[PDB]
């Protein structure tokens, strides 16, 4: 099998971590971390190094790969979950996907079930479409990664597993995503405008007719369609049932100090992603944006595909400090 | 300008590089850094984040980027050599290609000319062809960027610069690299066996059957076509003159210690990686090879190249401690 032998590589190449048999999943080699909130995601394969580049301190404590663009089982996830359990409560990151949705709502409540403090945050981030091809409402992307690291820091310093989930809930409603495609992973110098990372349909196919164009399209759609309300459901384990909660988004706007992040989505050389930073720092600075950090790389990628995306992440002060903290992981790694 | 804007887009991502313009280079905001060695390299575009993303502290004080594929001229080196020069030389990495030589030989007399202390390392560790395109010997790829941490570290604690080129020399003669496509930046389920970063034609043409056979005939290759003897001019700054120095490289064996580098031409997905990582260990084990350290990643590019590269470079526990050795870059970036 191709899956087992590219996660016993990613077990050779990195001693922190511990790849796990019967069921599969992987975690920090050092967890069971007693005394702080664990964190955990998981998805299909192919969006490498999501999640399992983000296991380590300061990020996340394990992730459940699935097969290809298919969700883990819930075996998979509340095992996960009950090895890297430290006592204060385990939060699951969730992207926004039919499946995803399905497999990790049911292992939050055998976790509960378990006795396992749970908890959960939902990533909707995308703003091309509403109703994706394998998603209720909007779908789940790069701004994961960059949830995953903030929330990841404030576990890390010792926040309670409440203030880690309402965090995460804050910077969903704060981060705003699109991508688009020149090559799936099909008509000569078109792109797929406002693509999934699973190849689900954009907002439409149009001519590509140069890269700051391009640029100024996406930056122009994470203006205008950042307003959204809808009801994300999330654990209560205090009363072992689902809250439905009505969630806001505000526009990104003049004023707004943000993180972004330029993520190739497959094939894109990284000397193109430098382009695409340039013209997106002379938009920012048009529209009062002040981009205070930036992240431009491969991180939440779509196997091969040709495209990228870019994310814009509304931050403070104090999340600029979760930001600047520690991390130790195989994607990303920086000391104080 | 598409270059241009990728280069504002680098420096606006990364306070702490400088580019200069008239003429253009990018080095270590810092620099010059008083007392310690200056390590620059150079070349073609396309092939990011070699060499800009490897400037910072323990690797590069600068690099200079030409055209796609093409070599740098003379003047952005000599100036960039001059804005980094600590007082205590210059070491110059040149990768083995026509231009490159020509282009970095004429800088270095130009240097010494105006009373900088400078040497030479030429990298030439892609073991699949002799005399290729663009080269009289053996072509440099991905083997140059493990020597330029490793000599980078070397610097970065204060060695001199005849200690820090002889070393580079000796790394020379330790690392081997091949590389395939399986498209360039052609034929059906066939690959490029044996390719060039530059596009440059490999050994052969062959069918594609799998990711673990392909990496057993690479990793063949490397074991039967690492013995070499060749001439390597380098810059004796005391006579000021080029003195020809045969060097020796010795077949990889049984005992040796490695540091392997899989290394993405530019459109593989991780995930394909890993499963490369994953045969390689295995080979290794057989073989007789310890594998000490890995890079597993995009590190030396061709552009949107479909494609692969191995490097496996011998080492001792000197080298081991250049390797861990702090070291704070784009690409790059360890405290311990």
């Amino acid at each position: 099998d191709v899956l087992d032998e590219q996660l016993a590589g990613l077990a050779k190449a990195h001693p922190s971590l511990t790849l796990h048999q019967d069921p599969v999943y992987v975690t920090r080699a050092d967890a069971p971390v007693a005394g702080k909130v664990a964190l955990l995601s998981g998805g299909g394969s192919g969006h490498e190094p999501m999640h399992c580049g983000y296991i380590g301190q300061g990020m996340l404590s394990g992730a459940c790969p699935g097969e290809i663009f298919t969700s883990p089982t819930p075996d998979k996830i509340f095992e996960c979950a009950m090895q890297v359990d430290g006592g204060e409560g385990v939060l699951l990151i969730i992207k926004n996907y039919t499946g995803d949705i399905l497999n990790f709502e049911t292992a939050t409540e055998l976790l509960h079930d378990s006795g396992v403090k749970v908890t959960t945050v939902v990533i909707d981030d995308d703003v091309a479409v509403k109703d994706s091809l394998y998603t209720a409402g909007r779908r789940g992307v790069a701004n994961t990664v960059l949830i995953e690291k903030l929330v990841g820091a404030a576990a890390e310093r010792g926040d309670s597993l409440d203030a880690c989930a309402e965090l995460g809930r804050k910077l969903n409603n704060q981060g705003h995503s699109i991508g688009i495609a020149l090559g799936a992973c099909l008509a000569d110098n078109e792109m797929e405008f406002g693509v999934g990372i699973h190849g689900e349909p954009g907002i439409d196919r149009r001519p590509f007719s140069s890269l700051d164009q391009t640029v100024d399209e996406m930056f122009d759609t994470l203006l205008v369609n950042g307003s959204y309300h809808r009801t994300l459901r999330f654990w209560d384990y205090q009363q072992g049932s689902w809250q439905e909660e009505q969630q806001t988004k505000q526009p990104l706007q003049s004023g707004d100090r943000v993180i972004a992040l330029v993520n190739n989505l497959g094939a894109t050389p990284l000397s193109e992603l430098y382009g695409v930073y340039n013209r997106l720092t002379t938009r920012c600075q048009q529209a009062g944006l002040t981009i205070e950090r930036n992240l431009i790389g491969a991180y939440c990628t779509s196997l091969d595909m040709t495209g990228f995306s870019i994310t814009l992440l509304k931050v403070d002060d104090e999340t600029l400090a979760l930001w600047d903290a520690p991390v130790h992981t195989p994607a990303l790694n920086w000391g104080k």
